[PDB]
């Protein structure tokens, strides 16, 4: 897909229901999204957040929302709500955030898995990990997955590879039922074909960022509460404009993006400064880094729609995750 899009071109694409796809974690729907525009027909999706329900909602109001906590669900509840048999879905989507006890939501996902049976499984994984963890952890994962009765591969995938403006890099879990593998093919050697060929060679903030319609009022009011602001007269005043890599607030955390790399990664918090404008990015530049549709809604205060953007999974790349899936096992079925 060429950016940019509307939110019509989502429902067409949605409006294909050629497979069907529950997101868990859904947020304000970047993975959804990715989803609709490979043909996927939306069964539910679990999020509790009160915010990230309405924004989702007011960009796909028919989706039925299900506010649990998802420690409260089982599997077996999903598929009473949505009417669906064990191994009838087609996806089972999620990406759950983040001695003493530390709740693993990613374990929650497997556990709901297990109830459900999907076909396949899409599951990005964000866990925060100290050294010697993280290894040992993605093999826990794995052999979670396998315990479950599904082949599984990963891969640490980088969004600006799929034609999305931004070098996002996060590990992609994709497990597809043993039952289905056997029947497509699927093995151990194969089975990282799962994952999109990549499309683009780092697609860069200049390649998708023309044209964004913003009120020059409010990007005025941006660099004006930027000036004014002690991260300006320390930081960003003395970071020079039009870099050509991405530039960090400690060599003078804080980062300046560039016209000519792919953006810094859009988190929660998001810091990120202008390539030009002394100023964060605005909201609709962020939409357009994160490869949402030009028109999508976000809700509550401008903090609020930065964070829901930054919390995503870009259309983009879910949606070449999603048909490559679509092509190299649900159209075999
Ligand atoms: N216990 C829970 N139960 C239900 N929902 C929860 C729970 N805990 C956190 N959440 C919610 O899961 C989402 C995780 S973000 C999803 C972005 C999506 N992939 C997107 O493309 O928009 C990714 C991240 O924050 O790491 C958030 O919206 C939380 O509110």
């Amino acid at each position: 897909m060429k950016l940019p899009y509307k939110l019509q071109d989502v429902y067409d694409g949605e409006s294909q229901a050629k497979f069907t796809v529950i997101s868990t974690f859904a947020g304000g729907g970047g993975s959804s999204t990715g989803y609709r525009l490979a043909g996927a027909k939306i069964l539910c999706i679990n999020e509790f957040v009160e915010e990230a329900r309405k924004t989702y909602a007011a960009n796909y109001p028919s989706t039925p929302i299900v506010p649990d906590d998802i420690k409260q669900l089982t599997g077996g509840d999903f598929l009473k709500i949505t009417g669906l048999k064990p191994r009838e879905l087609d996806i089972l989507d999620g990406s759950p955030p983040c001695v003493e006890n530390i709740e693993d939501l990613f374990f929650e996902f497997i556990r709901v898995a297990k109830g459900i049976q999907p076909k396949v499984i899409v599951a990005e994984n964000v866990k925060g990990l100290t050294i010697g963890e993280a290894k040992t952890y993605y093999a826990k994962i794995t052999n979670a997955f396998e315990d479950i009765g599904y082949l599984v591969t990963s891969k640490v995938m980088k969004s600006s590879h799929y034609g999305v403006g931004q070098a996002r890099e996060r590990l992609i879990f994709i497990a597809v039922r043993q039952d289905i593998a056997d029947k497509v093919g699927l093995n151990i050697l194969t089975v990282s074909s799962l994952f999109p060929p990549t499309s683009s060679e780092d697609t860069t903030i200049g390649d998708i960022i023309g044209g964004v319609e913003q009120d020059p009022e409010y990007i005025q009011s941006l660099v004006d509460h930027m000036t004014k602001s002690g991260i300006y007269k320390k930081v960003v005043s003395k970071m020079p404009k039009n870099p050509k890599k991405i530039l960090s607030g400690m060599d003078y955390n804080t980062k300046r993006a560039s016209f000519y790399k792919p953006s810094p990664t859009l988190t929660a918090s998001g810091g990120l400064i202008h390539w030009n404008e002394d100023r964060v990015l605005s909201v609709p530049e962020l939409k357009r880094i994160q490869s949402l549709p030009d028109d999508f809604i976000l809700t509550g205060s401008h903090s609020q729609q930065t964070e829901r953007v930054g919390r995503m999974v870009p259309p983009l790349m879910m949606k070449a995750i999603a048909e490559n899936i679509y092509k190299e096992v649900l159209s075999k079925l």
